[PDB]
């Protein structure tokens, strides 16, 4: 039997939040077979819970922000794709504010926080769901498709003709795996331009973002002094965050996913598609020595 | 007089639809005098005709589609053009399907066609519309306008700033008192991204579409083995797509025609807006064909 | 104390019409304190005034358009920016019609013109408006914003990624306590696509307009036989009209501007939101 992964042990660390600029405290804890990945704003009292599920998902303009009723958790795309990454099923992300802190910009710190906590496999079937059908999703000249996969496949296409962007990487494909993601594709940052972190800071917002947590372009070059940590890391951070906002719907993926300069609404908006269309996917398990086309890491 | 003109002969063709990936069967026949460009749905019981004018489009989302109720054609800017570079007045093209067989992406095909069917000259005054005064539409960043032209002119710029684009010809004017349809216009292919082509395909759109029908490019270059036909081929596929589209006024032009960006929808807002200022065109005959423009 | 200032004597001009290609008759005259800059349609009978205001903005289609009531005067920016930049408080500009001519397509011969009239000290304090709090608007991917700062500092960004504009300098600021808006940014033409200017043309439009009045491009180069006045002069002209349209105000800013891709409607927008929000300025007046 394909099983269901939690965190072995309790982890805890801290970041600065994005938008407050605060120091977040941030905890992630072990949870029952068919917890899903579930957040908690331990700030408040009493504790109020929202789980990882599109269902619960509020403004999706900078970041996917999960909300139940004026309580909100944003910044969670991340962190959630580090969840799918390693194969976690069932945990608890405690936290001290009302964002997820940005680390590094990248879900490598996370990636890191799940393997020092250490996996522990349940005694529960894993579940899948599976693409049958094709769904796709269009914005204008944005598009989000997910098509029928023997494993998962994550696909992603931007299109910059600023001369900083141009002639650089601006498509890639991912097979996804643990390792792929790991190495691939979970270290790969954030980006935007120096003038609109200057827009935002003007106006006290955004006040923990700097080039400690992106990559800060302006129209020419990359201003960071130490470059790139991948020659794609562009493009592979789109990638990074449609498996994260892809993890909302509560499940490991059987299918493809293809993106054309889509953000977190339209990823939200192939999510709410796909789940409605009943005939477009089913939940499998894979039992009596059965195995899944997606390889996970080993706890 | 300069006469209106049919074909002298029935000719048969075939090819894939860019839509359905399945072979049409396509007829061009004789017409009578004052028929213009008809389409024929021949799988339909009735037979269902939807003359080729301005009035009858329907959609402009990828090509000029011809629309009767619930009954479409599209894809019949590229055989129009074709049509209008070589003069025919009247003539039925009877289809097996929803869409004209996209060929090799040009005009090149219907021209070999029309040419292969033969000319016939009628016994009535062949009409074209002469434009006399400027008229113009917009729509974003793009625009389309008629300008009065002693003879028949095509100008036309796009405006792409990926690398693939950055350099190339994308503006060029075509005169036609001098230059031919057929040697500098006929043969220019449709083009497009090949990002464009996959997620067409995943939506069962474009099912026939591919590098043997098109230029396709991607972000930074062509894809195509042997390149493009032309330098400019980019910028004349866009002429040869106003001709067409132009061409569903019924009648041969007396003016010129610019365009920026301009799509099959703007073209056709285009023709909406002259056909509705009375004071901005004739109808103009040739009783001496040496009086007409060269 | 730091007084109102006008003109010292009446100066007259003449030009084509941007968008009528007709002569048109510009004269400036010297104005009472408290007056602000005001144009008068003096081809009217009775001759119609407009302040020069924020609240009097109408269409900012190309040009800042003035109005009241069906009157109106557009292309009034660029000689706004030389009554700001020379420290004009009153003067009248009489015309001939709906149009201050194009002269140049720069605010250069309104500097010299002005500069032609003489400077008339005002025995009035000269009124400021101070920023105290940062005011923000947006309208698609543009944004304009005022930040609170000890002077008058503009900031500009434009963004085309056209052949014509790659590798050219397309951001630039400009604070007036170092650089001469005269030397600097004064001379630096308005600029547009020859595409433009033809679809305009056929529209009846622009009947005046040329490379005699603008930089011309096309998609790969700069038409004019001459090249530019300055390296960065298309963001300096945004920086121009800027301060043009920001004058509109009614009194000096202290504080900075920041554009990007801001145009006559948003830098307008800008005006009215921060003159709304009361709690982010405040008019200041310098005994010494
Ligand atoms: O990756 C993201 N979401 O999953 C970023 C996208 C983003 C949006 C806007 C930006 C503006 C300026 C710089 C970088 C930006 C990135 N959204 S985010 O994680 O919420 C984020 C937003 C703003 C930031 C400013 C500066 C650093 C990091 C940021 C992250
Ligand atoms: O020339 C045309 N109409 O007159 C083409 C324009 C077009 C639109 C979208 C494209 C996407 C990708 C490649 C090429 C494209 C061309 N419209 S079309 O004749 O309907 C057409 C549409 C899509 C195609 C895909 C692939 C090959 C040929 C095509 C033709
Ligand atoms: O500087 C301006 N306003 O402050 C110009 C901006 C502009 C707008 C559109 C153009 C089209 C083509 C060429 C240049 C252009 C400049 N507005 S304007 O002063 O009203 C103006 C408009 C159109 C013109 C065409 C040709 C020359 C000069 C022009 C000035
Ligand atoms: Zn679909
Ligand atoms: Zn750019
Ligand atoms: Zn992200
Ligand atoms: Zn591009
Ligand atoms: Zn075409
Ligand atoms: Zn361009
Ligand atoms: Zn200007």
């Amino acid at each position: 039997m394909i099983k269901q992964r939690t965190l072995k042990n309790i982890i805890r660390a801290t970041g600065v939040g994005l938008h407050s600029g605060e120091k977040v405290y941030l905890t992630l804890k072990p949870a029952p077979v068919d917890t899903g990945i579930v957040f908690s704003r331990t700030d408040l009292d009493p504790v109020v819970e929202i789980p990882a599920r599109a269902e619960n998902v509020g403004e999706t303009t900078m970041s996917t922000t999960l909300v139940k009723g004026d309580v909100k958790v944003d910044t969670v795309e991340h962190l959630l794709s580090a969840m799918a990454g390693l194969g976690i099923d069932n945990a608890y992300v405690e936290l001290s504010a009302s964002e997820v802190p940005i680390m590094d910009g990248s879900a490598g710190p996370f990636v890191f926080l799940i393997q020092s906590a250490g996996l522990q496999e349940q005694e529960a079937a894993k579940k899948f769901i599976r693409i049958k059908r094709e769904v796709s999703v269009e914005e204008g000249d944005k598009r989000a498709v997910f098509v029928p996969f023997d494993g998962f496949k994550v696909s992603f296409e931007i299109d910059f003709d600023h001369p900083v962007f141009r002639g650089r990487t601006q498509q890639a494909s991912v097979d996804f795996s643990s390792t792929s993601f790991v190495k691939e594709v979970s270290r790969a940052r954030t980006f935007g331009f120096m003038r609109d972190i200057e827009y935002l800071r003007s106006q006290n917002l955004a006040l923990g973002g700097s080039v400690e947590n992106a990559i800060v372009v302006d129209e020419n070059r990359v201003l960071n002094e130490d470059g790139l940590r991948y020659e794609d890391e562009f493009v592979k951070h789109k990638i990074l965050d449609a498996i994260g906002d892809l993890y909302l719907l509560g499940n490991s993926l059987i299918g493809e996913f293809r993106g054309f300069k889509s953000g977190h609404a339209l990823n939200n908006q192939l999510l709410r598609t796909l789940i409605a269309d009943k005939d477009a996917w089913e939940v499998v398990t894979f039992e009596d020595a059965r195995t899944a086309p997606i390889s996970y890491m080993r706890p």
